[PDB]
């Protein structure tokens, strides 16, 4: 409770390595009464879904996918390609900046494509990362599930007690 | 980065479960010069090591590994039965309190005698804690390295971007 909301590249820089993207697909989906709840859209609502590589030192680290309330952002689809960073295009676009999240940290097995995209095999353990955002209007913004290579990767939390 | 320091007990009370203890082992052993940088002893200096199994809703959860100096605490290990909790024996017996800490979370697979003890295999991920903490004077008061099953354990961390 209460750390430092840290997007892909300060977590890298903040850990030596050189971070890079490549998107792997881009499109809109139905939300099931999961994500719909996530999101406060109503369930059907459509959904823009973002699948993205992360690179380090040249090499596959994880795959990243986010969902948007597509309602809520219908030219950011469009919008992306000028921009470097999702959270550039949200806050020049919409003016809506991150605020607060929830991140969820636990381990997990590849599927076979994961696996391929990231060089390692389906016996590697891999670090999952959920991510719950809302911004300063305290609406939620995203909800992110990633999958980080488990021999290279290390997440660092610096906890304080009152 | 400023994160809440929360302890075995209630980040499973913060996640349903209800959390017991049982020591395996506990001893001194011989720093080397990783661990002594880490308690801020010389090298060869004495280390007490406690190892505990942790569990939860009543089956097994953790295997948890403490580090501390015994040149600080001498009489730590005879006054830990004492008490239901390390941190209550700091506090108590030495003034001790712990105030900052930096925590890595990582993955990896068990060792065969850890695999025994979680009533896991060796293949499943586990969830890989390591903890180091400073008190209030800005010392370092201990090394703690955790394993969790990861079929059975999340860690979720709340996040604020200023």
């Amino acid at each position: 409770q209460a750390l430092q909301l840290t997007s892909y590249t300060e977590d890298m820089r903040a850990q030596g390595l050189e971070p890079t993207s490549q998107l792997l697909d881009i499109g809109y989906i139905t939300a099931d009464d999961r994500l719909a709840g996530l999101l406060d859209i109503t369930a059907g609502g459509r959904v823009l879904r973002i699948e993205r590589l992360r690179m380090a030192n040249g090499e596959p680290m994880a795959i990243e996918t986010t969902h948007l309330s597509a309602k809520r952002f219908p030219a950011l689809r469009r919008s992306l390609v000028k921009y470097t960073s999702l959270y550039t295009a949200l806050a020049e676009v919409y003016d809506v900046h991150l605020a607060e999240a929830e991140e969820t940290i636990e381990t997990s097995l590849a599927t076979p494509r994961e696996a391929g995209l990231l060089g390692t095999d389906v016996g590697l353990p891999m670090l999952m990362l959920s991510r719950h955002s809302q911004d300063r209007t305290g609406q939620p913004v995203e909800w992110v599930r990633s999958v980080y290579r488990g021999d290279r990767y290390k997440f660092v939390a610096r906890l304080k007690r009152p």
